[PDB]
DNA sequence: GTGGCGTGGGCGGCGTGGGCGT
DNA sequence: CACGCCCACGCCGCCCACGCCA
């Protein structure tokens, strides 16, 4: 397990070197990615298609039981296992 | 099934997520994060302040669609209507 | 009756951190 | 490194419901 984060208040370890330097943009507050809608700006790129469908309402995504529809597959995960 | 159970003594409840374990949990710690700093007093929860906060500044969101009256919080209005499907 | 309101439960919205596949 | 799933946690804020109070 490799990488250090080699900020002294941390230990934190990673199995890679892509890991490490995405985790080290905590310390630096780094957010590259910026909503072309709300000017906000966010640390990745996944979560900022995630959070795009906040503004567009897309929503892939759906609970087998009823079809209600999510943005994300983390919500329809969460949202079956109210069926059960 | 439901996988997150409670681990206290005479509460047999369940929950589908810990985030709703972990709120459920404080009724047996009488812990109150929430504060109004109107009147001081303290909530378990940020939406319970927030329409405990109404009773001071009036605010009132919801109107009746059958009549216009005015309520702090919907389900006053949702109770309210009711009241013109009577007698 | 009607309405004020504390407060728990269900559950969707969503930020955002790790793990990892290609 | 890049992109982009899957997963997990935590808080927010809605609906609802009940129940006690004036
Ligand atoms: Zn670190
Ligand atoms: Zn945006
Ligand atoms: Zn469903
Ligand atoms: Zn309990
Ligand atoms: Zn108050
Ligand atoms: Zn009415």
């Amino acid at each position: 397990r490799p990488y250090a984060c080699p900020v002294e208040s941390c230990d934190r370890r990673f199995s890679r070197s892509d890991e490490l330097t995405r985790h080290i943009r905590i310390h630096t507050g780094q957010k590259p990615f910026q909503c072309r809608i709300c000017m906000r700006n966010f640390s990745r790129s996944d979560h900022l298609t995630t959070h795009i469908r906040t503004h567009t309402g897309e929503k892939p995504f759906a609970c087998d039981i009823c079809g209600r529809k999510f943005a994300r597959s983390d919500e329809r995960k969460r949202h079956t296992k109210i069926h059960l």
